[PDB]
């Protein structure tokens, strides 16, 4: 939440913020407000208000410049360009799902670095638990126990739907979800892993592979039948020990329930992050959804097998051993004609309750993936960890 | 899967052929007659009618024990009057193509109506049930449905599952008596299930205590469609001091999406094995739980205590077990209902409450608590009043 | 029948009172409550509200382990949690002022469900079954259903025949388990079914070779509506050197026109007599044959072959017995399709059939000849093993 009143004091008792969007409050009188981009020196809004609340639509970050006239004068009573250099700024996350933030948070730092601010961030505990101590330039923070209280400017990273084009400046279906940071923080918008603690001893001696099988809709599971049991005996095959690392053993909806795979460990459980990093640090490789586990490994500096057809391979971050089908339904998340269902783990645009239900993810059988693990294995053999990344 | 000759092959006086497979049938040559279908018990008029040529058959196809007369048109006495009798005749019970407990319910009946009417009978099934039963059964023929030995039986009768309420091929809706229990309601015979009889010789081969699990079968709901449900018992179970093992046929099996695969922690004795050494296994196993599927069926009559978790079928629909896990606070018994029907295609079937959040809700209800508490139980009986607790 | 009492019987910590009688009951006085019940055997979560002072009952009647809980809307832990637990407490079962089939078939379950909990069980039925059942039954209490000597009991089940497709009262259709075995599935016990326990010290009277039979029914269907059954039968027994004896509580009864005698050649015993005599002049009987009704399950406990002559009914409705006569050829099991409504209101009750030609098929069907061979059958078994 911004504050009931804009932090900065103008002139005349006049009150000017940066929160949410540009606002301004005004007393009582007979105003000209103008709110301008000062890269471009468009004139993005203009109104004459006598006394109410004056925001600007959009909410991500523009170099705002506020005017604010008398109704006949020549020359503005306030005049004040966003300038971010040594003063409070506030990023704000949604109460925590891992991957998003560790996709998103990498653009929070280019933000720092960028315009030399005080910035704060909100967000889940253990998100905090994992990055803080690597990034101590940012203070961390939770939502209900914010440390500036009076912030100079905010910041709000998310995913909004429906194509909104207010909070984002373009929908994030077009640009990747996680990019979006970037383009709504207006920096560098390329992807970028975080830095952990990557300095654990490795406990298992034995060459072994992580997988995560487990996701939060049913659209992002493996939905092969013979999938996950094909690729853990072959994994075995080749000399590596398996290990789930899913936070639950069993999870889903309705009669739809996922269960932990046969023949492979079980490393479950809810543990703190930092135990997830170091026993993914050590491991071979990491075969994954598109679940948050997947951006956690990559972040370990291990190559990532990301099997997804439910979301195009361009939306995510890049590996060269993405499994992906093209031959049936596929991407439908990322179709813009289309509106993700919270509400429903079921939910397909073009198959739902039908023979084809989940075929995005059906096609992809456990040989296509195999024959990626094969050559990822004779990259690792035959070169070294130096080849892959 | 069966076909009746095409020429009755019972011989009548002016070349009239009569027979008793697929119910009473008479051909008659060119002329008129008058032709008569009596219940010889009740001495009731089943058929009146007047035809001058061709086929002549009974509407009821189950058991009965027909009075077939022929009469000139206008004469007083019959020219034909035989009255069913099976002493010593060529009899063909047909089953329906195989499956694992419906043959294994049905067939004790088969057995009954062998000793009641002394008569030659010959069955058909497919391969693996005939060599799971034929050693121990020596007074019944054993043949596949494409190699009958009886060419020309004299009487035929057809078990089988008949749904939409038929009561042409069965005297009553199997629903409204149970499956299994049709079949000797087809034949005739005493109703009350029994067991088949098994080469239980088998010599113990493992030596720990282990139980025995079924969690796959051919509809969803018939599975326990419980999130926690198999993982809860299974972890349960060993720490009981048991070892479980899953000796379903497929590890992974389903349609679509959604799909069913042996659960994490049991033992992976899956795989297409002949039936007799699923016996074997199951003999020594300390009890079974399992599914309404066969396997149920053949743990049954393997002499051990079955666990039978179901909701989609009532308490007795299947044999009866002290063991059955059963809830009734939501959806249940869809199977047994009257006024509902049972889809073959559709793998996702429940009627009344599909594609909702109910769906597969009364087997969703019963919990991993449920059956451990059930387990519990039939843990102390066994240590306490070991295997001759019934 | 049978009231509960106004007033929860169990008395809980700030002024609530809870309650087993009528289903899980709890009234809470005035304030702001949040309360549960749950299944403790299986952890479900059956019902979940907040309330303000008032009722709270399960919709479910029958026998579930209840677990009452009752929140502070706000609190973490429950101000009362309570799971039902029977042994030695009041008890009471409450049968109707019952018919004479439908209490032999049940009371087997109730002793059951003693035996099980270990309760102190008192049952509500009709005076004259309870002098035929009492003294076999010493460690259950018997009374009528205006003296009831338990007024404040801890759990109360009301067995009975619910129509309709009820599903609050009963767990399943009664039409579905056979009526009398529902009663096993009210009280979740072992739900096969047995014959009470009856007296049968009374050395015999008669002392020629016997038969008992019962013609007449409360419901025109049950009879046997073929028009020469009953004197065929009766014919071909003498035949065979048996004495047959009428032992219906009346010798005519039936409605409007429709009127059901006592048949020709059959011996007068009937009458409203105390059922021990009626069971001491069937123990001696050779075998009998009757009716759906009632005094085919007397006679069924009194431990001679029974003879159950219906085609309203399906063979399995009943107890068992390899002597059962129906026929599959026409109408039949009018009274076990959950499709049809029985009317209690209607003597002449065929629902697909009525006022036609082939009104109460159900049972003409069957003809003399058919039960005689049954007869034949029983007889030869007899003579011989
Ligand atoms: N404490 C833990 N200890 C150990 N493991 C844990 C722990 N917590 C969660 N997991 C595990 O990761 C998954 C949760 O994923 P998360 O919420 O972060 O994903 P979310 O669905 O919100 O979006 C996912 O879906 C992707 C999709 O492509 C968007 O269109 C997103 O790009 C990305 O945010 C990704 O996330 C869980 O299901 C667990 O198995
Ligand atoms: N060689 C084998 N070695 C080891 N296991 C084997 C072998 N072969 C099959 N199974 C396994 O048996 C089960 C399926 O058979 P099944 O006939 O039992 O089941 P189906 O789905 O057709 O429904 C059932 O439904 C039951 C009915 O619903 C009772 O309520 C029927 O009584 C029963 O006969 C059958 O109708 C599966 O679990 C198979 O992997
Ligand atoms: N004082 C007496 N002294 C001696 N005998 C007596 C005396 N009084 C009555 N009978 C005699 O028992 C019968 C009473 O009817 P009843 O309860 O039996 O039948 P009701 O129609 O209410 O339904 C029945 O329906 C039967 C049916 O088979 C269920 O589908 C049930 O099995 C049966 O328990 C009951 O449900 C009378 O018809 C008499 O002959
Ligand atoms: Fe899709
Ligand atoms: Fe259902
Ligand atoms: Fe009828």
């Amino acid at each position: 939440t911004p504050p009931d009143t804009p932090t900065q004091a103008g002139p005349e008792n006049i009150f000017y913020d940066f929160n949410d969007g540009a606002r301004v409050l005004l007393p009582e009188g007979k105003w000209h407000v103008r709110l301008l981009d000062a890269d471009s020196e468009n004139i993005l809004f203009c109104c004459d208000v006598d006394k109410g609340w004056v925001t600007s639509s959009k909410k991500y970050f523009v170099r705002f410049r506020i005017q604010v006239f008398r109704q006949g004068e020549e020359t503005p009573l306030l005049d004040e360009t966003l300038k971010l250099k040594d003063r409070p700024v506030l990023i704000s996350f949604p109460t925590g799902t891992l991957g998003a933030l560790l996709g998103w948070f990498p653009y929070a730092e280019r933000f720092q670095s960028l315009h030399k601010c005080r910035l704060e961030c909100t967000m889940s505990q253990d998100i905090i638990d994992l990055l803080a101590p690597q990034y101590p330039q940012i203070q961390f923070s939770t939502p209900d126990k914010p440390r500036t209280v009076a912030p100079y400017a905010t910041y709000r990273v998310g995913l909004y739907f429906g194509g909104d084009t207010n909070n984002q400046p373009v929908d994030f279906r077009k640009v990747g979800f996680h990019r979006s940071a970037g383009y709504i923080l207006g920096v560098d918008p390329r992807e970028a892993p975080v830095r952990l603690d990557l300095s654990a001893p490795r406990v298992i001696q034995e060459p072994y592979v992580c997988i995560a099988t487990q996701s939060t809709c049913q659209a992002k599971y493996w939905n092969n039948g013979t999938g996950w049991s094909e690729v853990i005996a072959h994994l075995k095959s080749l000399g590596y020990r398996v290990m789930c690392i899913d936070r639950d053993a069993h999870y889903g909806q309705g009669f739809v329930w996922n269960h932990i795979p046969w023949g492979a460990e079980d490393f479950t459980g809810k543990l703190p992050l930092q135990e997830r990093v170091n026993l993914l640090r050590h491991a071979s490789f990491f075969i994954g959804l598109p679940s948050g586990l997947s951006w956690l490994a990559w972040a370990t500096r291990i190559p990532v097998v990301l099997i997804s057809g439910f979301s195009l391979p361009n939306s995510e971050f890049y590996t060269p051993w993405r499994v992906f089908n093209s031959h049936g339904c596929y991407g439908c998340w990322d179709d813009t004609s289309l509106n993700f269902d919270h509400h429903d783990f079921l939910w397909c645009p073009r198959h739902k309750n039908t023979d084809r239900q989940f075929e995005c993810t059906r096609l992809i059988t456990g040989a296509q993936v195999n024959g990626v693990i094969n050559k990822l294995h004779r990259s690792l053999t035959e070169q070294g960890v130096e080849a892959t990344l």
